[PDB]
This record gives C-alpha cells, structure tokens and sequence, in this order.
C-alpha cells in the first residue's frame, strides 16, 4: 500500500495517533487542539518521556502501535517524533549491538519497517519529524547520524517533516532562538533539546501543513 508523500487526508471520523517521545510530547497537545477545533478530529496521544526504538524492554513503540490500530481501526494518521533516546548499543537474541554499526543500523531501520507495515497494512497514513539540531555536540552528531539513516530509509515512502532547520532559521547548527521580524524569539528549552511553547507551536504548524481534510464531497466525481 502506497500513502500520499506529501500530505494525509483525513475525514469527519478519522483520528490521528500520535508516538514518541519527550519531543513528540510537547508538540502533539497543539495539533491536537488545531484537529479538533478547525475539523472535529478526535486523537490518541500515546507519547511518553523517555521512549524510542532501541529499548522496547523500557516501552514497545512497534508493538503499542500494532495494538492501538487494532483498537482503533478509525485511526488514518500516525505521526511519529523520537530519535534522543535511542543513540545506545543495544542487544538483539544473543548479538550486542553497538551504536551506528552496520549491523546495528539494519536492526534500528527492521524496527521503522515493522512500524511501517503496521500503519500501511491498514491504510494507515504515516507522518514522522526529523530531529532537530542538539546543544551538545556529541548528541548533536549522535542525533545528524541517526536523522540520516532515517531519512534516506524513509524519503519517498512516508510523509517527511525536517525540524532541525526549521527551529534554527535555516542556520545550519543549533540555536536556541530565531528572529521572527528581528525580534529573537526562543525555540528551544533550557536542556538543549527539547521545545518553548514557541517552538511546540511552530512545529504543530508545520504538521497541521502536512494534514489535509476532506469534505463530504471531496473527491469529485469525472
């Protein structure tokens, strides 16, 4: 099954699921409000501190969203921001997988393709987030490795959202705030990683950019 790549549509009646971690966490409560006060879309908001793929011993994201379209077959989008959790060596049977080995990289984007199957067996429309520029330089090349891998897996299959310029006005490296008419404006919180309200918002707009609704009478007929 094919999804749209440059946006989801959504009707009256669809919820959109929400996953990942901290940086999904602050974001998804506006898009939330936006879906259901511009359109009456109701939605799952699953985030939760501290999760991510290498440890589903901590927190199951694949199999919690097998479960959750199960339950909730209504659902059309699912919308996926995590990456800070995840840069660690991690075991798989009896192997030891060290970070950002080949092996290791096989195993990480195994877990994205069950996700992907998951959503897309079941006309689920997947919207994931880049992640963003980090303050501390060895999170920060941890986290433009793991952006990569991801993003060449994922370009041309699912609906792409990059962050990382975007929260920095296009320059290039982190900062913790952009100028909006010359006036600073700060995107990013104290600990480097996460969001201001600011920065949750403008990264909800870009999502709702991504979500298209359809009226009764979309499409038309020829």
């Amino acid at each position: 099954w094919k999804q749209g790549t440059e946006a989801a549509a959504v009707r009256s009646g669809d919820k959109v699921f929400f996953a990942g971690d901290s940086l999904m966490q602050g974001v998804a409560p506006f898009v939330q409000k936006s879906l259901k006060q511009q359109y009456g879309i109701e939605s799952a908001n699953l985030s939760k501190q501290s999760t991510g793929l290498s440890y589903p011993s901590f927190f199951d994201w694949p199999k919690t969203i097998e479960e959750t379209l199960k339950k909730h077959p209504e659902i059309s989008v699912l919308a996926v921001f995590l990456g800070p959790n995840d840069p660690w060596d991690f075991p798989v049977g009896k192997r030891y997988l060290k970070f950002a080995s080949d092996e290791w990289a096989q195993e990480y984007l195994k877990r994205v393709d069950r996700i992907l199957e998951a959503a897309h067996t079941h006309r689920v429309q997947v919207v994931w987030l880049g992640i963003p520029y980090m303050k501390k330089v060895k999170l920060d090349g941890q986290m433009r490795y793991l952006d990569k891998l991801l993003s060449e897996h994922l370009k041309g299959k699912i609906i792409l959202i990059p962050t990382a310029q975007t929260l920095s006005g296009g320059k290039g490296r982190y900062t913790d705030s952009v100028n909006v008419n010359g006036k600073p404006v700060r995107y990013r919180s104290k600990d480097g990683i996460h969001f201001t309200a600011e920065g949750q918002k403008l990264l909800a707009e870009k999502i709702m950019e991504k979500i298209v609704f359809e009226p009764s009478t979309q499409p038309s007929s020829t």
